[PDB]
């Protein structure tokens, strides 16, 4: 079992001086972490970056980025370090001790300042770190594992040489059917490690990836595969990144690690003890009924893939995927969190002057709606809204930009959860209405419909559908969108 | 026989085309009510023949005829009192003699109103008057399946219909009804319409869209050449005899000799020329394989029936509905509309004293229910409900007041749509507390939770009361996925 | 239901004790709870195993294992398949419920202590000395007994004559 690197397992959390701290924070300056320095924090802390300590320090991050060394001259990737925008900390000063804590001013470890510097909006800070608590985490709680956590289990599983693979997305019948035969060739037991960190409502996003893994865990070994969270944002692609990948991997236990989706990096690395393989272009070969490395598949065979542009695209057009791609139930996990066009949420926002006919086409639209079930609408218009959302706003500039956006987020709320929502608020200004299509369409369909012609200040320059002529009952109009969300892709059978 | 000819004689008709531009202009120029969606009904059931001979709303004396002798002023038969109410204030002054636009909701014209008698009962006012028509209300809604009675009339003479059995349904039809019409059809050698009773509005009762797609649902079921799908615009009649009586009437206008629903009605009813069959107790006859009238089955053979109690139940509940009883489309149906509480939305209402508590178990409880996808999960509380729901809220006893039901819109929302809301705002009034917990109730499951580890109000019945002061979070929380577990409202694969 | 009624949480705590050659019977247990165990809210339940073999049945047993029951963290033990023991347990603080005759009620679609039961609804059982019998022999067993993964276990340990 390939020991802790420099020598020896950190750990930043000593009860006693737990209570101690809890103690002597109550009288600290405070910084409160947004959750991607959490992680970081949590890493160091748990000792993820073992032998670090505590936040390196301008100049320890400077001789990172050239000799790439810590002060022993050990070899060290990529500086690990603090940061925060907030404007209590351009005040503060070396020697002084720092109260670290959650979005939510829950206590997590003091940080005696080394450094303190500002670059770009933001702010750098530095110095040995003593924990108190870990970032608060009420899910996954059986599936997050400490390096030294996940180490004990290792033990008691018997394992000892162990491949990696530190998934940032969900993974398929090509990952899975490599995996396994990278864990064979290198008699290695297998490590599904995805990549987690998030916050419940900035980047809630890691919780369907850890779904998708569930999903798909049976179809694997038991005795050979171990399933567990790291607590980190994944990083981005680089030789650095991914020999600080190989560093944690080696404080979890793993030995080797699968790295894909050069001679150098190859080259340290397995200096630090970890052997990192690489994810090849797989194929599905039908004359053998399996996927391999492309450059081992036969010659002249018929070799098949889909690209993520092309599977994406198939997911929102309800399309077939091969039977060779993946597995029912990763896909209908995939559906449930991202559903094809015909079944996902959408807000109906027209847009116009008050020629509203806008109110008018919107109710009738509303109707016709809701004779197909399966998604809810709701309409948000007149009653309804002076009633519940803007009970009294003035007339002001900004009180009507405000409620704009008010009615753009109740939308989204309501589109998010698959309904559809439809809108005509008062809306003269190309930026608002931009903020207010952004937001909905983040979690699903945004159809503008600018109301020109008077179905019988800014213009939309582009909106999906504009009702341009004259002469349009109400049932023409409302037919003539129903056009366009049938030709979006929204309705359904 | 033949097609029984209008009541009266012949088929009125309110709306003359010829006179319909002299009327939109006129109008103008007239005072103005706007009808509720029940009047509407009532307004196009006369205007379009329903109620032929009649060709205007009663006058007190009238209505006062009815209640005793049951005739017009010809002495005709006629069971019940049509009029058309407003609670309008702008009603108090105006006069018989005077014209009246009569205008749905939207101010969009429907007719004029020339007034005979206006008066007052109760809360309401009651108007008077021949009618003449310019335009229907609007239905977007079901263009299809919306006839007048003389579209329906026009398309039986096409299919060479005759005598037809009309079932005027006011709720779904499962296995017993449609096998008891197939019968009563064959019996008295009669065509069938299915004919549900559709009033409502697209906000007021938008419960009428889940009737009709239950109806679509099942229509296959019936032989093509001998059933009919039609809606009927109106709201149901509370049970009664004129009532019943009048139902008879309108079947009789729209072309029907016969009505599913006694029995000296079914003597004065005979009478008009339409003759209702009643509907008996259905049983499942196992020795038979078939619903049978319960005076029918063979003694001693094994009955089987199914209480609406009972089916709600079962529905509510996830549990096995009989084969004898439904069709798996129309369940399929209804479980689209009304899902189980394992499925459907519901909100977590925490209500205690500040209650940085109740903020920390809300964050907590979210994060749970996360790891369970189906539905998604929305904390209403910190950030999130000041940026774009309270920005601009006094402290006011009533903009805290606003606040609170502002939130219970927008978890009711997002309860409506099969998504989980999570809530703890300051709430110190029951009233306000019930009034949110209605609105959510109605649309889905809420759950209140009471904290109890100007002046407040506890709770007097919460679903969940966490006590015990030495609690930790984990304890709390897991506290309430019993309550949530144990209520129902909990899944998983 | 009893978890629900006692606002508790579950364990499945299967007697397991045995030898690889001697007592391999208990393989097949825990194979048989691993069938089920999806079954259960996962919130509330718990599935973990006691090394001991089943005592004999006796109002002594019974308050041992209500011993080793509060041992392991448990403050309530079902025992099922008098006013004395009832008595001494819920001194040494661990309320033990009893385990009635379940019924099938078809009026309602669930189990049911049988005393629960409504008034003339059909009740439905089947004994063990009968499950046994339709398993040796190929027959039919109802829905409403146990589910189909749990059958198709208990058919990978113990097979019909037909295929044995």
């Amino acid at each position: 079992l390939i020991e802790p690197y420099g020598g020896t397992l950190v750990n930043l959390i000593d009860p006693e001086k737990r209570e101690a701290l809890k103690h002597e924070a109550l009288s600290l300056p405070s910084l409160d972490l947004d959750w991607q320095q959490q992680c970081e924090l949590e890493m160091l802390m748990t000792g993820a970056y073992s032998p670090l300590t505590g936040f390196m320090t301008r100049a320890q991050c400077a001789r990172v980025e050239s000799a790439q060394q810590l002060d022993d001259g050990s070899f060290w990737p990529s500086p690990i370090t603090l940061t925060s925008r907030d404007r209590a900390l351009a005040d503060r000063r070396p020697g002084e001790r720092l109260a670290l804590r959650d979005g939510e001013g829950y206590m997590l470890a003091i940080l005696t300042l080394s450094d303190v510097w500002k670059d770009g909006e933001r702010w750098h800070l530095a110095g040995e770190v003593e924990g108190a608590a870990l970032p608060p985490h009420p899910d996954f709680v059986s599936l997050r594992a400490t390096p030294a956590e996940l180490r004990a289990l290792f033990v008691r599983r018997g394992w000892r040489r162990i491949i990696a693979w530190q998934a940032r997305q969900p993974m398929h019948r090509a990952q899975y059917e490599f995996c396994l035969k990278s864990a064979i060739e290198n008699e290695a037991n297998l490590l599904l490690h995805p990549q987690v960190g998030g916050d419940i409502t900035e980047a809630p996003a890691y919780f369907g990836l850890v779904r998708s893994f569930l999903a798909i865990r049976d179809r694997f070994p038991a005795a050979t595969t171990q399933l567990s969270l790291l607590p980190a944002p994944p990083p981005e692609a680089s030789g650095r990144a991914l020999l600080l990948r190989a560093i944690v991997a080696r404080n979890f236990g793993c030995s080797l690690l699968i790295a894909g989706g050069d001679p150098s990096v190859a080259e340290r690395a397995e200096k630090i003890g970890v052997r990192l393989i690489a994810y090849p272009r797989m194929v599905y070969v039908e004359d053998r009924a399996e996927h391999l490395p492309e450059a081992e598949a036969p010659q002249g065979a018929r070799l098949l893939t889909l690209s993520g542009e092309e599977f994406q695209r198939r997911m929102r057009a309800g399309l077939k995927i091969p039977e060779w791609y993946s597995f029912p139930e990763v896909l209908a996990e995939l559906h449930r969190q991202t559903p094809p066009r015909e079944r996902q949420g959408f807000t109906v926002f027209f847009t116009g002057l008050s020629g509203a006919g806008k109110s008018t086409l919107a109710r009738a639209l509303a109707a016709r709606l809701m004779e197909m079930g399966g998604r809810c609408v709701t309409l948000l218009d007149g009653d309804i809204v002076r009633r519940h959302l803007s009970s009294e706003l003035g007339f002001s500039k900004a009180h009507r930009d405000v409620n704009v956006r008010r009615i753009g987020f109740v939308a989204s709320e309501i589109t998010k959860n698959r309904g559809i929502a439809i809108c005509a608020p008062i809306a003269p200004y190309r930026q608002t209405r931009r903020d207010v299509r952004a937001m909905i369409e983040a979690v699903g369909g945004f159809v503008e419909i600018h109301v020109a012609t008077p179905i019988e200040y800014e213009v939309p320059e582009t909106p999906e559908l504009a009702i341009d002529t004259t002469g349009l009952a109400i049932d023409e109009a409302v037919q003539q969108i129903l056009l366009k969300l049938e030709h979006e892709g929204y309705l359904r059978l």
